[PDB]
């Protein structure tokens, strides 16, 4: 019997292309098994693009019969910042035919207009542990073409010790510093172009993100003694 569809690895698959995209440019793969015993039809997936819902997707994307590459049918000239939602559908060579579809969230986006940073680590100078709130730590730097940079802290401030100016990309004091409590801190930033940001967007890569190691700078202080 084939009574087992195609089951997608994911319900929604994510994928990005350059707005000028040749034809037949790699976007991303997808994929789906089948349940029904191996080896046979029933368990034998292939792919194709739909266009019930979103025609227009389908007549500029395609995917692979056989590998699940989702690729651009046509030399495209798309405009960035665009989502597009591509449907797939899976099936099998059973009897009768089953299938399952997913969506995917394709971004219209140009690689080298995403931010790099100046430096992937950056250890600025240790600041004291009774610097005021304001008191400059260090400063990152990034880079894009015809764009300008919004900066944010991603991960490692979990204490909201640190701000970071989201324009000059200047990190600073927030909250006040206990060396006792906490000596060191490794933040994760991000560098955005404003014009992704404007679309309620971020693109990580490994060039628009970098580290910031800040260092606590011991003073006399009361020191913690014991807690609970
Ligand atoms: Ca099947
Ligand atoms: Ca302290
Ligand atoms: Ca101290």
């Amino acid at each position: 019997m084939n009574d087992y569809p195609p089951v997608f690895s994911k319900r929604i698959y994510k994928g990005m292309v350059a707005p000028d995209a040749v034809k037949g440019t790699p976007i991303t793969t997808v994929y789906a098994e089948d349940a029904d015993p191996p080896g046979m039809p029933a368990s034998r997936v292939r792919y194709r693009v739909d266009d019930v819902q979103f025609p227009y997707p389908a007549s500029i994307f395609d995917v692979e019969e056989d590998s699940g590459r989702v690729v651009t049918r046509v030399n495209l000239n798309e405009e960035p910042t665009t989502i597009f939602k591509l449907v797939v559908v899976a099936f099998d060579d059973g009897e009768p035919v089953m299938s399952s579809s997913a969506t995917v969230r394709i971004l219209v986006l140009h690689p080298g207009e995403i931010p790099r940073f100046t430096q992937e680590e950056y250890r600025p100078p240790p600041v004291s542990e009774l610097a005021a709130r304001g008191t400059v730590v260090g400063v990152i730097s990034a880079a894009a073409i015809n764009q300008s940079i919004v900066y944010s802290i991603v991960a490692g401030n979990e204490e909201d010790k640190f701000g970071i100016n989201n324009v000059t990309g200047v990190i600073y004091v927030n909250s006040p510093l206990d060396y006792e409590t906490r000596t060191s801190y490794v933040l994760r930033v991000q560098a955005d172009s404003l014009e992704v940001v404007l679309a309620n967007l971020r693109v990580p890569s490994k060039s628009n993100t970098a580290k910031v190691y800040i260092e606590i700078q011991d003073e006399n202080d009361h020191p913690p003694v014991f807690l609970e």
